């Protein structure tokens, strides 16, 4: 009888209550700036980021960052720009300063604010227990904000989290896969990187929502406190679900599948087989001991749920005891 419909628990009708021009990016007329205002200085990313440059705005001598976009469809260009513009000014969202196009090649490029970067993938050797809690909370600020603005990021991972550890600042970047949430809409499941894909993507359930981002966040958290990168290390798309199943157990997976009347490939059921749930305690060793706590484990348990509707919202997450002291400390110092 086909899959059972699903709706976001929160922020369900955000885009519905806003004017059409807010979310209808296909009708958005892009107002391009002048590329001549910007001169490229050098390459950024140290070999991990393509077509990202430090640049200078010669109209005010301000240092900026330029990302040159890969040849995708015009529709996806409008989408990213529209979303960045709608989210501009939000807490811990990267700030789009301008958009330009090359005179002759007509190659589009985004101009961002300049922020220092100690790569999140290279920062776990000097990251204490409090540090992980702090930065996780900052990520949640961004996710709660964009969700409340009717937007799913759909590509949450360490690579897309820029961290300036000196000033303890954080920015969520690369909104190229982001989309607007509309209740009842079916979305493409070919999003996110394999290690951070939620179960809904891996079983081809298209009517997902903001909670997708919360799974990805759980994967990041698991990786950092257990010192295992990535935590769910699938070698292909089937193996990704298998390795999730080896931790969460197959019992809750099949219940999830039945709940939304999802139909898997016949061979997939044989592949998944039968696995018991591992207690989160079993991934703790003497070298990740100092990053693990009862509240950390409880928090992780409530993010990594098969059922996307059962996962904590960003706001629910921010009020979890895992952040109790972090919240108190931030509220009296800044
Ligand atoms: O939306 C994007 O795809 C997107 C990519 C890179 C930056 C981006 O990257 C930096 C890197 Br990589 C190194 C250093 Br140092 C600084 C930045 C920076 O300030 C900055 O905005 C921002 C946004
Ligand atoms: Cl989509
Ligand atoms: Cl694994
Ligand atoms: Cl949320």
């Amino acid at each position: 009888s086909g899959p059972v419909p699903s709706r976001a628990r929160v922020y369900t009708d955000v885009n519905t209550h806003r004017p059409r021009e807010y979310w209808d990016y296909e009708s958005h007329v892009v107002e391009w700036g002048n590329q001549d205002d910007y001169q490229l200085v050098r390459k950024l990313g140290r070999g991990k980021y393509s077509e990202v440059f430090e640049a200078i705005n010669i109209t005010n001598n301000e240092k900026v960052v330029v990302k040159i976009l890969k040849p995708v469809k015009k529709k996806k260009i409008k989408r990213e720009i529209k979303i960045l513009e709608n989210l501009r000014g939000g807490p811990n969202i990267i700030t789009l300063a301008d958009i330009v196009k090359d005179p002759v090649s007509r190659t589009p490029a985004l101009v961002f604010e300049h922020v220092n970067n100690t790569d999140f993938k290279q920062l776990y050797q000097t990251l204490t227990d409090y540090d992980i809690r702090f930065y996780m909370y900052e990520i949640l600020k961004a996710l709660d904000y964009c969700h409340s603005m009717g937007i799913m990021h759909r590509d949450v991972k360490p690579h897309n989290v820029m961290i300036d550890h000196e000033h303890r600042k954080l920015r969520l970047i690369d909104w190229g896969l982001a989309e607007f949430y509309h209740p009842g809409q079916e979305y493409n499941v070919r999003v996110a990187s394999r290690y951070f894909k939620g179960p809904e993507l891996l079983v081809d359930y298209q009517m997902y929502d903001y909670s997708l981002d919360m799974w990805s966040l759980g994967c990041m958290l698991a990786s950092m406190i257990f010192r295992k990168e990535p935590f769910f290390h699938g070698h292909d798309n089937y193996d990704q679900l298998v390795r999730i199943a080896k931790v969460l157990g197959t019992e809750d997976l099949y219940d999830y599948i039945d709940k939304y009347n999802i139909e898997l490939d016949p061979r997939f059921n044989d592949i998944l087989g039968r696995h018991s749930r591992k207690r989160w305690e079993r991934f703790v060793h003497s070298e990740n001991q100092h990053l693990v706590s009862p509240e950390a484990l409880d928090f992780l348990d409530k993010l990594l749920r098969y059922d996307h509707q059962s996962r904590l919202t960003a706001r629910e997450a921010m009020e979890h005891p895992y952040f109790y002291t972090v919240v108190k400390d931030q509220a009296r110092m800044g």
